[PDB]
Order: structure tokens, then C-alpha cells, then sequence
DNA sequence: CGTTGCTACGCGTGGCGAGCCGTAGCAACGGCTCGCCACG
């Protein structure tokens, strides 16, 4: 009767629309359109959510079906159509749009008709021998269209004035889930969020055009994203290189001076931010089809600027010199590459310590005896060692053996909960911090599952004696101190979405206060530390495993690899912090049966 | 000239002595009373009216002025009084009328001349003194009385006989005023009613002593209010007890068995049914004054007959329960009660929540374990949960608060009605049904402003298929049948007075318009069939406030509470009927300052 | 309900009447607040 969908998507109408500022980004007419949408009846409502949460193209009218809002469709197309939300066929006008409104019988038909060789040939062949046809001012396009849309018959397609509207309130309401491709889900209605006071005081967007602006890079973000996953590299690749081309196209804008002066927290709102991500993955296409000399300067370009994407700087660094190395195999710049990224400060320690090994390498084999004089910056980054065991394989889940084996050698509790045990722990001891008033801009609205700023080093620093006199009061807290502060975030906030915290990582209550009794207050300030620090990077190395003895409470932090897994550099680092913060840490191997 | 008050009175008299089956309850005696009435001069008749309009009691010469009729009232006074309509000092033979006739410095003088102590005393003290003095066969009565009336000088009073007819004939005129007190105002000259067609078939008073009879229990029943009203409990008391022993003295009369077999509607138009009401009046005082035991044993009596009141029996069954829970701390005959109660028919859901909840409260506490064996019939009667929220106070008007905090979470519209809001709407859906023909004895003159079963559960049932089919008709009415609709009724009956609806209500018809729009006809239906099934019971427990943002056509149904002020059972029973229908209700507390 | 001077003793509202040689008892006194009833 009063469907999700329809509950979801009002409320994210009414959010925006109760920001005056947010508001300014649109025109009369805009607005003017959301009041229409309000205008509709019910059952005009519910159909035209249903057809924007669908792909954007033409459907035929015989295939709509929502049984739940009427049974005949038509008189409600009717009013969408009216009120100008939804074009029927009459507006039907391209080629390719039909011809990708057509199944395949009659794609085959069609291609009789004209007469087209391989008429039993693949859609996407037809398809492009159609188009190919229709090139022969003026073409015979027109007449394929017209045969073609009488095969289709009455079709219906969303607007795209309306759509970008929606598509653009959307994008205001939860800004983290744009660049979330490579921080909007069904619950929306439902989800109870954390308590905080929104507090702005940053513009974003410059206006409506910023905006706009904004937007078009996130879809071709998107769009290039979906060619790279599906192997489609030549097309990502164009895609890319016409992003590639508007980027340019823009730079020394005005409203690109505006967006240098904001926080990074609030920058990667931005849409030179979004290029900077285009071209980034531009770098991995380029690969792909093995075009190093190119790669490389796109990677010296990224380099070249230090406004967008600090964080990416490591992944850049580390893969100009793979390409440097191995594919070009110029050994002088390699070395060169390395020592300007060892003294980035940017640079985090995974990839520091995966630029360093590299360097030893270079610095160890008959092919660069002569550039010694080049090695002697080297710093003296080592990372300590870890123990390893390994367990025989079954015909099965490698964590699954290993927690088998673990309760074998007497833990008989384990968890296989990865990053999200900490962050777990940190979410439950840190919670009324994560969420203090007082940080400008980092609650804009009442749905957020996360302060803004949480996975940005400004995180810290902004709560930093808050921060600094909680985790002196965890290092020091006696076990029933530590079961207790869990037990009050537990009872008080079971339910509410909160990022880091999983309400159901643990089998309850009491295996939590039982886990933060093992662990003690030192190894547990350590971690939140670590994660108040630097978020990013230290929830991905942290071990699979956590096991414990309920008798002695002895503890261990279990990283598992199968058959061809080993450790990355983050959980090289990681294993070592925990190992520093005296927590005993293991690499449990299973080996092929 | 022809002044509103004779214009009034003119109407009563014309519409009951149109009615042949009325006039048989009067003899001819009186009917020539009528006669000799409307034989009056027009000064005459003004001053009649002025003065039967006013407390029965003398009244000085020297005090009547009426300028607008004579400059000098005697000859009217003479007219009256020759036509047997006026008595004066003449027949002023009772000590206590006397009395009451005279000043302070009168009765202060009077009281000097008969040798009172404390002369100086309030009046009703000087009045209590005199009448003990008076009771020293025969009595120093005639003395005070002669020289009171020396000291009063000229009066005149209202004559008995022809005010009880005039009396008895506003009664027939409009019976639903003769309860009113706990369904005749000035305009009646002037107020247009809506259309219908009269339908008798039932006559209610078998004869002229059934209407005597019915109207001095009337007349008690306003005198027991009346005194209840000013806290005179004692006297409260007696006149009740007088009254109690008047119904069994009149218990077994064969008038009573024709009343029995009158519908609901009508039979509260009998003796019984007003002595039934002075009883339950009769409970609430025999508490003011702590009599927790003979209040049990009245509210016995009223429940233990099934033929008068049934309306009252929740309330009934409530009370006795609380006086056997509380004041006398009787246990289990209190289980007994509510058990009894909950299985009457006749209590609605409100005391039905009322007397569960006491149930469990019952079940739960050391005084009550061992009676364990007696709490297995409890129904599960559950009421689903609403939304509160808290706002801060003002120095104000608590409704006009939580407007202004909903203005300002952009609900821009907002109605403080209660219920009459709903009942406004169901009034203009349901004009021609509320009002249709066909229904004997609902409507008995020209003059009713709604059909006498209204709050009757005989009103659902004997329009039952008009009302299922208009009912369906509204539930999946378009936006713009409901504006349509509500537009007809307005335009066609504006200021027609009709007791559902308000014609101020709503500030114009487009108001009322946009609020069915942003209700829809589900919502609509839903409300509408529950005042159409149960109007007593529903009309009372709905939201003080309806709000609604224009645009979004968001509306919220508010529930005020200021300090001190909690939900009541009917109130609770209809924010989640509400909720059913699926309208989002809210309670709104304004906290104090 | 004060202040004080003398006597005796040792249904929603507005208008307006009613109410409130010292020392203890009491009546008059006005300003003020309340309740009742006529009225529209």
C-alpha cells in the first residue's frame, strides 16, 4: 500500500528540500518539477519511482508490469505522461535507441527485411551493420526507424529532464555514495541512524553549474567503472580519454580555486577530485592494454599536482615504478621514482615499504652496480618477523580450518570477522567521540552512518584531546571498566547504523565483553589509536582471525592464507603493530590435500 | 419591535401544537391556556416571555423594567395578571419566598425588628434563623411573613400552572436539550436547517401523566446538576436520595413496559432513562463525600438492569472496580468485576483498555499472587505504540506552540479543531445519507440539526447499504472526486446548521479542499466509517491538531499535552486506529518553562 | 476583610448585590474580590 521504494525515495525529497542551500542549486523550473512529482496521485507516484530506479532506456508497454499498483498500467502512463515525467514512442526518435529496443526475433526480422547478410548474426552484430546501413545528409536511418518502431510497438521511456533533477537531489542526500564505486540501500524508511547535531558552514558547490558540473564526471566515473569490470577495456578507454578531454577542457575554471580551499574531508565532494579518480583509472586501462609508455606520464601527471587524491599517492608512486622497472625497464629513473616517493610524505607505510623493496632489489643485481651512488639515500624502514604455522587442507573454508584447528590447540573461541572485530571494539569504546558535537561540516544531514572527516587524518587532530584523554583512560582501564563501557554503547545503541560497528559480529553482548577482557586496555588503546589515526589504511591489514581461550584468556590474532595467498604489505605492517603493542600475532598457512 | 426572544417563542409554539399526537398529551384547560396566550396583547406577550424565560421567583415592582416594551409596565403587568399568567403579593403566603425576596439591609432590618442575634449575619444565616424562629400549629410564621412583605412592598411572580405548560411544550419541542446537561439557543428565529422530510410512527409518552412524570424527573436531574456543579454535595445528596425514592415508588408502573419496548434513540426520552442518569449522578456524589461503600452498591444496582443507559456501562463497571481496588481493598470481588466487565457487550474499547490494564496491574504485585487461578480469561488486548516528542514552553497557549513548531518543520498548514475537524469532513462526504429518507421516528419536526439515531449504533444499521456503498466510493476516490464532493456539499448547504459540522472551521472551502486532498480517500473512509459506526465514542478521543505542508502533502495528526496533561484511553484507542489507516500521528508535549 | 471608634466592665459575559483608665467585644466603614442571574 505504501511501498519502500516510495517511502525511501520521499524521504530523501524532503531532506534535500529542507536545505535552503542546498536548494539554491536548483532553478524555478526545477523546483517546479518536484512540486509536480507531489502533485501526482499515489499510484503515479509509486510507477514512476519504480521506472527511475530502473537502467534508462525505452521499454515496451506489453512488458510493464506492477501488479501491486494496478492492473492495467495504461491510464497511470497516462498521467506520468501528461505531467511530463514520462515520452511515449511518438518521441521515439534514434536509431540506436530502437535498436536496442528490440528483441532478437525481431533484430532478425528486421534484418531480413532490409535485406542484411548474417540476419542470423549476434543482436550486437546487427545492431552495428544497422547503424552502418544507416550512414550510407540524409540518410536511410528514417526508414529503419520506422519499421523498427513498428516491429517495437508502444513504448515508454523516463524523461531526462525530471530524471536529472531526481538524479541530482540524490547525489545531495549521501555524497559518499558517488565515488563509492571502487565511505543509498533499501532500508532507508526503516534504518534508525546515530544521534548528532548537523552543523554546516561550507559551501560544496558553487552553484547550480558546479553542480551540474559535478554530477556529469560522477557518471562517467561510473560508466567508465562498469567497461573496466566487465573486460570491456577499448571502450573504457575512450570513455576515459573524452573524460580525459573535459578535464582539461576545465581547468583554471574559477570555481576550481573554491574547491582548493576546501577540507579534504569535504574536496573529494568536488568534481576535479572525481576527475583526478577518472584518470586514475585511466592509469589501470592503459595497462591493460599493455600501453606502459602511456601509463607513465599519466602517473607523472597525477604526481605533478598535490590537490586531489593525497591518498592515492602511494598506489601512483609503487606503479610508476613497476612500470619503470619491469615493462620499460629504465633502471636510472626507477631509482629516481623511488627515492622522490620514499620522501613523500604522503606515502603511507604498505606502499613505503613496497617502494623500499624495491629498492634493494634494484640496488642487489649485476644490472645496477654503477648507479651505487644513487642508493645511498636508503632509509632504514624495516618491518619485524612473524611467526608461521601451517594446517593440512579438507574438502573446505580456509578460516573455517583454521578455527577448527584453533580449538584443537585449545581456543575454543574464534571469531573470522577481519577489519570489522576492531572497528567493532573501536565503535563501541569511541562512540560518543565518533559522534561529538563541535566539528564544523562533518554532519550535514540527519542520515549519515559516519562523521565525514572519519577516514581523513583531519579526523584526529580535530578531537585530539578528547581523543588523547579516552584512549589514556582505555590503556589504563581495569576489566571491569572495559566490560562495563562496551555494555553501556551496547545497550544504548543497539541497532543504529554506525559504519564501523557490526551489531552482529559478535554472538552477543557477553562474547564482546568477553573478548575486550582478553585483550586488555594497552593492545586495545593501541588499536583504537591506530584507527582514530589513520582508518583507511589500518582497517584492511589487520588479521582474519581472532581466537581465545575462555580458561586462561590467552588470545591470538590469526592471519589465514590458502593455497597462493600470502601477506600483503599492509598486513606485513600490521601484524608488526599489533606484535609491538605485545599481542601475539600468527600466520596459519592451509596447505592443498 | 418584534424582538427575537416572543420571535423564538413564537416557533415552539406553532411547530408543537401543529402536531395532533402532541397536543393529546395536554387537556383542554390547558390547551386554552395556549389559547389565552396568543390572546395577549403584543406588550403583552413580550413581557410574558421576558419573564418566563427568567428564575422562577417573585419579583419586585420596583425592580422589572423593561423600556423597550413600556416606559411603565403596570398596565402589562395588569393584562398578565387578569389573564392568569402573573400573580402578585397578594398570593404571597410562603415564608420562604419571602425571604428569598428581600435585600440585605431588608433582612438585616427585618432581623432588628424580631430580636435575631447576629443581624450583622449573612443572608442565608438571617433566612436559616427566621424559618427555625417560624417553627416555635400555629406558628409566629404569619408574623414574619406579614412584615416581610411590608418591606418588599409590590411583586409579582410567574404563574405555576401555565409556565408548566409552556414548559411541557418546550420539552416536546426538543427532547435532546432536556438531557443536554452533562446530541433552544437564541437564533432559532433565524437559523435554516437542513432539508429532510418529517417521519413519525412511535409515540414516546403514552399519555399526559407519562410526559408529567418525564418532565419533573427532568427537572430533578437539573436540579441535582445544578447543585454537583457548585459543590453542595450535601444537598447533591438529598435531592438524589429524593429522586431514588421516587423511581422505586414508580418501578412496575405499565407506562414503563411501552417505554422498554421504544429503540435506544427514543427510549432516552422516558422517565426511566432520567432516573437511570440521576443515579449515576448519585454515584459521583455518594464519592465526593467518601461513601465509597453505598456508591458500590448503586453502581450495582444501574448494572445489574439492562434496559436503560447502556451507553453508561463502561463507565459503570470502571468506577466500581476502582472503589473496590482502591477504597475498599476488596481483591477478589474487584477480579470478579473486571472479568464481568470485560465480558459485557456493551463496554467499548476505551473502559475496556481501562479495566484490562487494571487487570494486570492486579496480576502483578504481592497482594494478588494466590488469586492466580481467576486471571486465566484475560483477553489479549493490546494497543500499538505512537510517536512523542517534546517541545519547549513559551509565556502561551499550548495548541498554538505546537503549531508554531510545526510551521517551523515545514508543515505550513495546521487546524486546531479536535474532533470537530473529522466530523466536519464526514459531515460534507456524508450530507445526503446523514440526511436521508426513509428512516422512521429520526426526524420529528422541522427543526432538528441532525437525526435523532446519530449517536446511535441504529444509525450504521439502518442506512448500512447506503452507507458500504459510499463508503467504497470514498476509500478509492480520486483527488479530485474528493475536492468535488466536499465542493457540492459546501456550495449547496453553507450555513444550514447541521451538529457534525462547522462552518468556520476551516478558513474557506479550498482549505478544507486541500485537506482532503492531502488525506486521500483511504484515510478519509476509514475516519468517516468509524463516526458513521460509533459517533459518541469516536468524536472524543481524536488529535487536537491536523498539520500539513502544502507541497509535499504531508500531513501529521498532533496530540497536545502541556504539564500534566496524559493521554486518555479514547485517545490511545484512536491514534492507533489512526495509525491502522495508515495516517502518521504524533504526540506533542510542551514542556514547562 | 482590615481600620477604627464606642460601650461595657473591673453557553459565555457583564452588572451588581453580597460577602469579607485598660482592655475585650462589637458595630460601622470603605475598597476589593465573587457569585448569581439576565441576557443574547
Amino acid at each position: 500500500e505504501f511501498p519502500y521504494y516510495l517511502r525511501s525515495f520521499l524521504v530523501v525529497l524532503k531532506t534535500v528540500l529542507e536545505n535552503e542551500d542546498d536548494m539554491l542549486l536548483f532553478d524555478e523550473q526545477e523546483k517546479g518539477i518536484v512540486t509536480k512529482f507531489y502533485q501526482l496521485s499515489a499510484t503515479g507516484q509509486k510507477l514512476y519511482v519504480r521506472l527511475f530506479q530502473r537502467k534508462l532506456s525505452w521499454i515496451k508497454m506489453t512488458k510493464l508490469e506492477y501488479e501491486e499498483i494496478a492492473l492495467d498500467l495504461t491510464p497511470v502512463i497516462e498521467e506520468l505522461t501528461n505531467a511530463g515525467f514520462l515520452q511515449t514512442e511518438s518521441e521515439l526518435q534514434e536509431l540506436s535507441e530502437v535498436l536496442e529496443l528490440l528483441s532478437a526475433p525481431e533484430l532478425k526480422s528486421l534484418a531480413k527485411t532490409f535485406h542484411l547478410v548474417n540476419p542470423n548474426g549476434q543482436k550486437q552484430q546487427l545492431v552495428d551493420a544497422f547503424l552502418k546501413l544507416a550512414k550510407q545528409k540524409p540518410g536511410i536511418g528514417a526508414v529503419i526507424l520506422k519499421r523498427a518502431k513498428a516491429l517495437a510497438g508502444q513504448s515508454v521511456r523516463i524523461c531526462k529532464g525530471p530524471r536529472a533533477v531526481f538524479s541530482r537531489i540524490l547525489l545531495l542526500f549521501s555524497l559518499t555514495d558517488s565515488m563509492e564505486d571502487e565511505g543509498l540501500l533499501v532500508n532507508l524508511g526503516r534504518m534508525e541512524f546515530p544521534s548528532y547535531t548537523i552543523n554546516r558552514k561550507t559551501h560544496i558547490f558553487q552553484d547550480r553549474d558546479d553542480l551540474i558540473r559535478y554530477a556529469a564526471a560522477t557518471h562517467m566515473l561510473s560508466d567508465i567503472s562498469s567497461a573496466m569490470a566487465n573486460g570491456n577495456w577499448e571502450e573504457a578507454k575512450e570513455l576515459a580519454q573524452c573524460a580525459k578531454r573535459d578535464w582539461n577542457r576545465l581547468k583554471n575554471h574559477p570555481s576550481l580555486r573554491c574547491h582548493e580551499d576546501l577540507p579534504l574531508f569535504l574536496r573529494c565532494f568536488t568534481v576535479g577530485w572525481i576527475y583526478t579518480r577518472i584518470l586514475s583509472r585511466f592509469v589501470e586501462i592503459l595497462q591493460r592494454l599493455h600501453m606502459y609508455e602511456e601509463a607513465v606520464r599519466e602517473l607523472e601527471s597525477l604526481l605533478s599536482q598535490r590537490i586531489y587524491c593525497p591518498d592515492s599517492r602511494g598506489r601512483w608512486w609503487d606503479r610508476l615504478a613497476l612500470n619503470l622497472h619491469q615493462h620499460l625497464k629504465r633502471l636510472e629513473p626507477t631509482i629516481k621514482c623511488i627515492t622522490e616517493g620514499l620522501a613523500d610524505p604522503e606515502v603511507r607505510t604498505g606502499h613505503r615499504l613496497s617502494l623500499y623493496q624495491r629498492a634493494v632489489r634494484l640496488r642487489e643485481s649485476p644490472s645496477c652496480k654503477k648507479f651505487k651512488h644513487l642508493f645511498q639515500q636508503l632509509p632504514e624502514m624495516a618491518v619485524q618477523d612473524v611467526k608461521h604455522v601451517t594446517i593440512t587442507g579438507r574438502l573446505c573454508s580456509v578460516e573455517e580450518l583454521a578455527l577448527a584447528h584453533y580449538r584443537r590447540s585449545g581456543f575454543d573461541q574464534g571469531i573470522h570477522g577481519e577489519g570489522s572485530t576492531f572497528s567493532t571494539l573501536y565503535g563501541l569504546l569511541l562512540w560518543d567521540i565518533i559522534f561529538m558535537d563541535g566539528i564544523p561540516d562533518v554532519f550535514r544531514n540527519a542520515c549519515q552512518a559516519f562523521p565525514l572527516d572519519l577516514c581523513t587524518d583531519s579526523f584526529f587532530t580535530s578531537r585530539r584531546p578528547a581523543l588523547e584523554a579516552r584512549l589514556q583512560l582505555i590503556h589504563d582501564a581495569p576489566e571491569e571498566s572495559l566490560r562495563a563501557w562496551v555494555a553501556a554503547t551496547w545497550h544504548e545503541q543497539e541497532g543504529r547504523v554506525a559504519s564501523l560497528v557490526s551489531w552482529d559480529r559478535f554472538t552477543s553482548l557477553q562474547q564482546a565483553q568477553d573478548l575486550v577482557s582478553c585483550l586488555g586496555g594497552p593492545v586495545l588503546s593501541g588499536v583504537c589509536r591506530h584507527l582514530a589515526a589513520d582508518f583507511r589504511h589500518c582497517r584492511g591489514g589487520l588479521p582474519a582471525l581472532v581466537v581465545w581461550n575462555s580458561q586462561s584468556r590467552h588470545f591470538k590474532l590469526v592471519e589465514v592464507k590458502g593455497p597462493n595467498d600470502r601477506l600483503s604489505h599492509k598486513q606485513m605492517i600490521w601484524l608488526a603493530e599489533l606484535q609491538k603493542l605485545g599481542a601475539e600475532v600468527e600466520v596459519c598457512h592451509v596447505v592443498a590435500v
